Formats: C-alpha cells, structure tokens, sequence
C-alpha cells in the first residue's frame, strides 16, 4: 500500500475507494503534493470501463540503483535509484487484470497502467483516460494552452484559477495547425510554484504507441485530469493487451534548481537500443535558415507559377526568382565560415524542388526529398564541404504530408548516405493529412517513431520540429538529437509578440524536461528584414548555449553580423555541445537561471545567465571550479543600459583570473544575461 | 457545338442553358438515348462553384484513328478511333477556366473535365461532382446498391423505377451505402425499345471513384463520388482532370461485351518492355480455407498475436493450417502434372491468427513464414518443375502497414521467384473513417501497381476499387475481384444468383478482368454451402469470364475424379488473338469464342441463367476450308444447378465454317468446346 523515495522524503500511498476506485496520494517532506487523485479508463463501447470495481489481487516491491553514460547530455553518468510499488488489480464481474507500477524516486513520482496478457481483454479503445493529479491549492502555474497540433505558444504565468479567464488571450490564432480543447486545457511539462514554495512539474515519460497527453483542469476543486490527444476517428488509443501506457511524472523539490538537474524523466525510458553509438554527434551548426525566416530570402525558386507538380514543373526553364536562398555560392559562403570558426555543420533549407507551394495547400505530393533545385549543386556542395571538415545538415520539411514522407523516406535516407549527410532536420509544418488528423494522435506518434527508428537503423540523427515534445525517447534512441516542439528563435522573426523576454527562463523547466530543444540560438542583429524585433540582447544570446542544454547548437544569424560583432562571437566559438557535469547555481521559473557546464574531456568550464523581465544582479558562486587550480575567465555581459527592447547590442567583455574562492557579481537586464568562459591557467 | 461517331450512329449535341449550365444529350440511330443532362461541380467552402454562368469561350475539333496492340487481352490488336470536342469554358464574375473534352466513338461516348492553369483556380476541393445521365425511359438495369467499401453483391434486374423498393433486399467486414437509390457502376441497361446503355468511367486516376444516384421520378442518374476519411470528394490541384465518364450504347447487347472504347480512354502502356508480364493459370492452397475445410492460421493457442513477440516455433500447431509444405508441394505436383504456370498460397505468412474483425494496425510483416511453410523449399521445388508461386498479401485494411513493408515485400517476391502477387483488403480501411474507394485510397492501390512495375511484380488486387482500364497504361494489373467473386458460393445465404456470371461480363468486366476463380466441380462444399452452378458451366467461364489470370479453383482430388471433363480446363488458352462473341443477353446467356495467342485453335463457351435454352449458333468464325476436331463438354440433360451439379456429357465431332451447332444448356448450366485443326 505505502511507498518511500530511497532518501525518505516521498511517501505515496495507494488505496481502493469502498467502490473499487484505485486512488494515489503523494506526500514531500510532510506536505501533501498531490491530494487523494483517481486513476484508470473510460472505454469505447463498454459500459463498465476500468474506473472501479477493483479488488488488489496482489503488490510487489523492488528497488533499483544503477548508474548508465548517455552518449550525449549534461553530464557523464547518470544515477537510476528508486523503490517500486507493483499493484495487481482485478475487476469484479469482468476479471480483467490492470498493473499500477509505481517508481518513487528522491526527484519524485513516475507512474504507469499495464495489461498483462489475458482473457478478457484483448483488443480495445481508450475513449478517455481518467488519471488525476489533485493540486494542494491555487499554486502558480507557467502554461501554454493544450492543442492537439502545436506547442508554439508563449508562456503565460498564473494562478491556477486565472487561467480560464486567460485562455482567450493565452490561445493565440493564425499557427498553420492549431487545436484547442478546453477552457481550462494546458499541456505538459507543466511547472507549478505553491504559495509555500514546493516546485511541482507534471509530465509523461516514454511516450510510445499511444497518445499525446494534455490536462484538463477542474478549478474548482485544482484538480488536473489525463486528456489525450484524439486521432482521426476521435479515439484516444488503440490498444492491444498486453500493452501499458506511458509513465506519468510528478516531479518536485522545494529547490528550483533540481527540477533542472532531475533526469527522473530519462530513467524511466528503456536503455538504449543502439548498440555502436560513436556515429552520433553533437553538432554546432550554421545555416541557410534564418535568410527566409527572417524575410531577406525565399525557400523557392521560381515565382513563375500559380503552383508546382513535381514531375511535370520544369524548374531547369523555370524564371528563378532571384530570392532562393539555398545557391550553390550561398551555401558555399556558410561552409566557408562554418569551416573557419570550428563549426561541425551546415544546415540549408529550400535545396529541394515543391517549395513554392510548401506552406498552407494541404498538398500530399509536395516533396520528393531527393530532388534539387537548378541552382543547387548537390555533388558539387557536398565534396567542397568534406573537404573543408564540415557537412551538411538535410532538411526535411514535410508540410504535414506524412504518408508522402513515408513512401519516399527510404530513397531520402540513401540520397543522406550517398552523400555525406549524417543529421536530417525534420518538420511537419500545416495540417496532418488526411485532413482531420492530429499532430499528437497515436496514429500521427507512431510516424515520428518509425522516421527515427529508421533513421537509426541508417546511421542518421534526426532533429524534428513540430513534431511531438519530447519524454526522454532519446535515452532508447540517442539519434534523437533534438525536437522543436515549442516556441523557438524563428518566432522572434515573426512580429506579433516574438518571445515573451522571460521565454528561455521558463522554457528549461517545461518544454526541456523529455529532451533538447533546437531552439536556434545566436542573434546578434535584432531588427531583422521583415521589420521583426528578436526580444533579447547579446549577451543573453550567448548565455543560451549553455542555459538552453541541447547536443545541437545553432548560431542562426548570418556570416556578416557574426564578423561585425566578433568579439562576442568568440564565446559562441569556444562554447562546448557535451559535458561531463553541469551544476544549476540559481534558477527561478519565469525569472532568471544561472548554469555552468564542464566541457566533456575536459577541464574547462562554462557558464550561463538569462534573466527576465526585471534586470537583476546575481552573486555567482564560482565554487563549482577545482580547487587549487587558477582559471582565465571571460565574461561576456550586457552593458549597464542594456536592454531587450531598446539596447539590445550593447555588451562588455572583460577578463580576469578567478579560483574556486572567488565571488562575481554581474547585472543582468531586462531579457539580458551573461556568458563566462574558463580554461585553466597553463 | 454538335459532334459524331465516325460511323455517323451517334450525335452529342452540347449547350448551354440561359443561366450558363454546361448540358450535354446523346443520340443513337435518331434515338435519344441521353437526354440534356447537366455538368459540372459544387465546390466546397466556394459559394459559386462551377454549375452555371458559363460561356463558351472556345471550341476545338479533331479526330483520331490508330491502333495499339495490347500486351494480353481478347483481340491482337485494338483500333482507337473517335471524334473529339473540346469545348473550353469561361465563367462570369470568376473567370475560371473548364475544358468539357468530349470523344465519340462508334461504341459510344467519353467525356471529361479538365482545368488548365490558371490565376484564379488552384488548389480546391469538390464537394460533389454535377454530372448526369438522363434516361429517355424506366430502363431495365442490372445493378449492385451503391457501396464505399465493399462491391461483393449479387446483382438484381429492375426497373429503375423498382429500384428504391428493391434497395432493402440487395443490400443484404466493410461495407457503406449512400442512398435508396444509388448504384455503383459499370451500371448496365436494357431500354424498352430494345438499346443496350452501359454507365461507367475510365481512367480512375488522382480522383475518388464514380458511383451514381437515381433521380427515379425523371429517371436520372448523377455522379456520387466516394468521400474520403474527412468527408471529401476530391483534394484538387489544377491543373488537373477527371477520369472520362462513358455511356456505351448499341442495339445489339454482344456489341457492349466486344467494346475496347473504356481501354482506349486510357493513356497508351507506361510499361517499356512487356515481356515479363505472363497470362497464367493457376490452382492454389485457397479453397481449403474459403469452404471451411482448412485454417489461414497456424496456432490457436493465443488470444491474439503480436508480431516480433509471439514466438510461432514454440506455439501449439491447431493442424488446421492449410499452407503446410506437404500440402503445398502436393499442388506443385498437381499444377506441373496439368501444364498450370503457377500455385497460389494463402496463410503462409505469421499474423493470421488475427487477420479479421480487430482494425489491427501491426497485422502481418508480408515476409515472415510460419513454422510449417518452406520458403526457400517450396520456392525451389516449384521452380525444378517448372512452377511459379504466387504471393498473397492480404493487408486487412492497414495499408500504411503494407505501404510501410512493400519494398520489402517486393524483394522478398523478387528473391524467391515469385513475379505475382494477389493483395486484399479485408476489412474497414485503417484509420476508421477511411473509406476504400476514396481518392485517398485509390492513390494507394495505383502506388502499389506503379511501384510493382518498378520490380516487374504482377498485381491481382482483391478489394480494390473496380478497374477503369487502367491495365492498358500499367498491364503489370492483371486483376482483380472488386466484385462477388466464386468465394460467396462457399459463404451460405444467397451464394451466386445462377445468372451472376451472365451479368458480370457487362457490368464488372467493363474496365479490366476479374479473377473470379472458376472450375468448381463439387459444389457442396465442407461448410455445407451449395455452389450454384453446374459442371459445365464451370468449364464455360474459362472462356466466358475473360481474364489473363485463370483459377481452377477446386481441390486436385475432385479435378483427379471428373479427370475427363477437367481436360477443357488443361486445353483452354489464357490469351487471345480474337473473341467473338457469338449470343448474349445480360441476367440470360453469353456464347463466345476466342482463338488462343499464336495458334489456330479456338475455345467456346456458353454460360446459362436461370431458364433452361437452347443454343443455337454459326461456327462461321473458323477459318474457312478448314475441318476441325471438336470436343463439346455440356450439360446432361437433366443437370441443374440446385440439385445436379455434376451431370455432364463429352461428345467428339469434326466441323468446318459451314457447321452449326444447337445445345441444350441447363439452369445456371453451360458448355464449353474445344476446336483443334485436323
Ligand atoms: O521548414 C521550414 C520551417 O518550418 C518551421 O517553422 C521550422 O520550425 C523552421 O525552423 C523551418 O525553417
Ligand atoms: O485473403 C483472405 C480472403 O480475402 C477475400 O475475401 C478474398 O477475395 C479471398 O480470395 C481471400 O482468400
Ligand atoms: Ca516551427
Ligand atoms: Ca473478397
């Protein structure tokens, strides 16, 4: 009935109610963190379902503690320590068997429903799942309405019972696929503050074969409810016994900063499943990118017709348009500066024929994803760039066509071999075709599933935007690099609001929490082509490659803003993508987070700030450093009168030579931050 | 404006009314045979759409004369000749542009839209497509109730005006009508005064399939496209056009069965070199399953199965299973002993235990044998005797999983020397909702044919969307079902009407073959259905179903004891350099005869409803001068095809071109004969 974290302070009891309703509770240091919360199924055609009418037929205990290396992450080795509670339930008059299996760990709680192999159910239809997490009270929630087709909103910071009254404003219109839910719908992560200061986070972990997971909200009891995502026909899951759901996670700490440190969410995925990793590479990267997001370039190449067909368009007689951005001599100025400064990779977008029609048609034959434009030389541009140490990055937007995807991912991953390219960037940009599928269905999960089980099975990483966020897959699959799935840098090239300034500081303890996010980094020049104000300064620019974790770093801005701001320039150079630890020394959602990273191999170190809507002066505690060892440091600050709105380009450097023992002092401003490089003394 | 058959036998006149709608008529010999029948589309999320204020901004005229020679079929070579209009349309307030491009041929009449490039047209969406047939009169139709899954019915023969109170009756794992009145096509008819009128279309190609609503109080009938998963009929991109819609028309019905007109509406073959494509006969571990003798499963012991973790090596074998090894080779030996090319197999592959009835998703691989089945074996043996293997990849519905292993399944095709593969589509398409006549989906069984091709694979597609003649353009297509094939004898109820095969050939078989799998000769099968036919009208349908893909369906034991009558099943060709059909008359009787590729031997036979006939018929067909050694296999006198299926007789005579021949044909009976040259 009674489980313990190994360290003491968790305790979840489970019990029947007198109907047979299986119920958990969750207790940290003597507070109630989730209250008396129900747990089990509403089904499709069946008037019993799996809510209650349970008996416990038998529980098991075990405890684990094992240590295991990631191929890429915050730090070397990560610990896997927890007791587990096994509940075996039977349903009167239908005697089906459903397993509750908990893990409770010194991060806190995951869960999840098993069907072992049985009589009376087989095959079967979820048409609700009916899990809660009942709130203590009115906690501070950071939130972005639930949607069954994008993540790309900004944050909104609230009470619990104000979010209804926000929704209308929070839900913000004209995304090329975007469905609500609810009134009071949010999704996860979802990070919770409580007036007595317990950091609270609701997830999922090891999302496979099942459906996207949303919460519903009664506010007026704080209960959050399991709502998942429906697939075409409405269904929220098609099972088959024997089968389990995804674990759902309730992380919590009454420190801020070890949500952030928690890797509760990798430990209940699967170890790895690929068996010779070293082909997997964390990456910094240019690219030919934010040319088009940013209004100065096109993906097309010809405006000449009302719409392509590939196959009949003849772009060879085709009157370019003069505004592609992916030219040979283009792409060969990014591989230059690439090689230049150390970089791993280029990415170019807008290569391949279909992308005059690429955005709102619902068009199913929009690409081949092997075909170049005229201007593209594919052989050509692959050669100079292994010759110069860098490779492409292949970009493979789908526009929401997937089972087009499907049929032609096979040639696609052979073109990548014979190439050089190692890394495809994926998206699903518009609505899921057929028309009235979802982004997050089952059905639409399995597709991103299969795209990066096959790619594995080729060599490839795979970066995927607007597919689903994240639940620690990658430890399963560590070609899984990164997602989008949020709102990221290319939202601050499309006016309306761009990023709230406090974005980055709550995007860690939400969106990061399953994987990376390839949130494109690195802006210099704020007042982009199509008239857009990227919301941030500099030196927040340069925080983000260490306050943002991913193995995949772009610096998104062109070669020329990188020459004209050189200096600052460096420190996204000398930045490390892999680490051997990392060490969270300030962290408040919604407000500021202070990180610094020990580069993998290494002894060096860096370090990161961003900070939100107040500027703010932080006490940094050097006493992650060695002791008895001197490093240079350099930091890279906004200036005085530096701000997000109206000084975004104003920054310092200075040097200076610190110990363990040494304390820093550093203003933020206002959507600001500060970078710190330190390398032993020789 | 007006335009003519190349004989001068029809005329299309086309207007437009006073308020712009696009109407067409049709003329036979003076007769009206399509009254003024409106064309065009309503549109979806588009007030105006494209159903009037049209102006004729152009018209062109041409004509056309050539022949092609198909690859298989019933003649060696097919004239294509036809008059064309184009009339090219412009609409008020939109200025979009409509090309109406009507042919007309001596057998009757195509006609399709199509939309060219423009400004103000682009990406749409039809919501239903306004396209009429105008009846002159309360025709007699053949027809199958309108349906987005499933066309396995039984015909009925009805006035249109009976049709709405017939409804109930006829539509008796995946199945969805539409309305009371709604039929699917090839729609055959019989006018009062005698003009048989054929309702179809061609080159079902990036559209949703043609079914037609009856309008019964003015007798007209109207395109009702195929919804998709989301409701819509047709995910539009200009340019673009529709498949050709038909109207087949003459005064004598055996006209109707010869016409090519629905093949020459097709683009010529895309397929280069043709050689490899091979009309075949076959038998198969089939049967044995279908009349409930044998299992497509191979253990019991599981509630349900799940590939790549049910371990089939270590389950209980329920020895049900038909497709066995030794079962297996007993059908090689039985195929290479006759001069058969080839053996199918079902149930070979894991997944069967949960092939129906569960929407599965993960349902088989396409690849991984059971236990009891030698790929590489079987394989073998069958090439050291001069048998192929035909592959079956029955998808269940899931056709991304199938979409998902078909390269795979192609080269493992292409390993083991299996160049045909018959696919099946049992059950609600996957993910519910879809429908299996959707553009969507007919996308998919057009991308397996087009990538078949690519392996040189052969397809014979049960389930699919009926053909539309698109084997001219991909031959590759050398079947499918896509109608109530000689399974539903097996399945109790009503089985087949005795007159069933006397109807397909003018409704089904307008737009391709069907692999129909004749040659029963026990008829009252393990499950107790009854097949309702006789001997010899099981020896018929080699000739009077045409197809390149020819079953003998039965078991080799029930072939091994009627050994004298199964000689007409081992004699008859596959392929032909001409077929004349010599009586017809759809729901009674179809005689025709068809001279074997390559060779001066012609094969007959005569297929017979429900009223015992007489047939009497002109062997002027032979070549003249020439004697030839005949062997007529027919119906005893007293056989009948509810209560003495097996009474036959075998006569030996020698004939010339001046022979005739009268021969009674039983109940759901009918004869079949042989002519070799002295
Ligand atoms: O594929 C075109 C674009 O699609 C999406 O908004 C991606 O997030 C973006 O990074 C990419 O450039
Ligand atoms: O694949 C299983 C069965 O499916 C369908 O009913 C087919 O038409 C039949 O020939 C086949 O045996
Ligand atoms: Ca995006
Ligand atoms: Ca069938």
């Amino acid at each position: 009935s009674d489980l313990k974290s190994p360290d003491g302070n968790f305790l979840m009891h489970f019990s029947l109610e007198a109907d047979g309703t299986p119920v958990y509770k969750l207790i940290y240091k003597g507070k109630d963190v989730i209250k008396a919360s129900k747990l089990g199924f509403t089904l499709k055609n069946d008037n019993k379902s799996l809510l209650n009418d349970f008996k416990i037929e038998d529980t098991k205990t075990s405890s684990f503690d094992e240590n295991w290396k990631p191929v890429w992450g915050e730090v070397s080795s990560i610990r896997n320590n927890y007791n587990e509670l096994a509940v075996s339930l039977s349903q009167k008059e239908t005697d089906r068997k459903m397993i509750i299996r908990f893990r409770l760990f010194d991060d806190g709680l995951g869960f999840r429903y098993e069907f072992p192999q049985q009589n009376n159910l087989i095959y079967f239809t979820i048409k609700e799942e009916r899990t809660q997490f009942a709130m203590a009270g009115d906690h501070t929630a950071y939130w972005i309405p639930g949607d069954y087709d994008t993540q790309e909103y900004n944050y909104s910071t609230s009470k619990l019972s104000e979010i209804r009254g926000l929704m209308e404003k929070a839900y913000t219109k004209g995304n090329a696929s975007q469905t609500s839910f609810s009134p009071t719908g949010v999704q996860t992560s979802l990070m919770m503050k409580s007036q007595d200061g317990l950091y609270i986070n609701l997830h999922e972990a090891a999302l496979i074969n099942y459906s996207c997971m949303h919460l519903n909200l009664d506010d007026k009891n704080f209960v959050f409810e399991s709502w998942l995502t429906p697939d075409s026909h409405g269904d929220k899951g098609k099972m088959q016994a024997p089968c389990k759901t995804p674990w759902r996670t309730v992380i919590v700490s009454d420190d801020a900063r070890n949500i952030l440190a928690s890797k509760l969410t990798y430990n209940l995925n699967e170890p790895s499943k690929i068996q010779e990793t070293s082909w997997i590479k964390p990456t910094k990267y240019v690219g030919v990118w934010w040319e088009m997001i940013s209004g100065k370039s096109t993906w097309s190449y010809t405006d000449e017709f009302p719409s392509v067909q590939l196959g009949v368009t003849d772009f060879s007689k085709a009157k370019p348009n003069r505004k592609h951005g992916a030219t040979t001599a283009n792409v060969k100025r990014y591989i230059d500066f690439a090689a230049k400064n150390g970089f791993d990779a280029v990415l170019v977008e807008g290569w391949n024929e279909g992308w005059e029609d690429w955005i709102g048609h619902e068009k199913d034959y929009v690409f081949d994803f092997v075909t170049p434009y005229p201007d593209f030389d594919i052989k050509g541009l692959n050669e100079y760039a292994h010759a110069k140490k860098v490779k492409l990055i292949m970009h493979h937007e789908t526009s929401g066509a997937v089972r087009n995807y499907e049929r032609h991912m096979d040639a696609a991953y052979k073109l990548m071999k014979q190439y050089g390219y190692d890394a495809v960037k994926s998206g699903y940009v518009g609505n899921i075709l057929p028309l009235g599928e979802t982004h997050y269905s089952q059905w639409t999960n399995n597709h991103y599933q299969y795209a990066i089980e096959k790619a594995a099975d080729y060599q490839i990483m795979v970066n995927a935007h607007e597919a689903v966020r994240p639940t620690g897959i990658a430890r399963t699959y560590p070609n899984l690099i990164g997602n989008e799935a949020a709102r990221g840098t290319e939202y601050q090239a499309f006016g309306n609001d761009r990023n709230n300034a406090n974005h980055v500081t709550i995007l860690p303890f939400t969106r990061l929490i399953g994987g990376p996010m390839d949130y494109t980094p690195g802006i210099f020049e704020m007042d982009v082509t199509n008239g857009s104000h990227v919301n941030a300064t500099i030196a927040n620019q340069l925080a983000l490659y260490v306050t943002m974790y991913s193995p995949l770093q772009m610096a998104a801005d062109f070669p020329e803003n990188y020459e004209r701001f050189a200096d600052a320039f460096q420190f996204i150079k000398d930045v490390a993508v892999d680490w051997d630890d990392s060490r969270y020394l300030e962290a408040e959602p919604g407000q500021y987070i202070t990180v610094a990273r020990k580069a993998k191999g290494t002894d060096n170190w860096f370090l990161g700030n961003v900070n939100g809507e107040t500027a703010r002066v932080s006490n940094i505690d050097l006493g992650f450093l060695e002791k008895g060892k001197k490093y240079t440091a350099v930091i890279y600050a906004d200036a005085k009168d530096a701000n997000y709105k109206t000084n975004t380009q104003a920054y310092t450097i200075r040097k200076v030579v610190v110990t363990s023992n040494s304390k820093l002092s550093q203003f933020s401003a206002s959507g600001g931050g500060y970078a710190i490089s330190f390398y032993p003394v020789a």
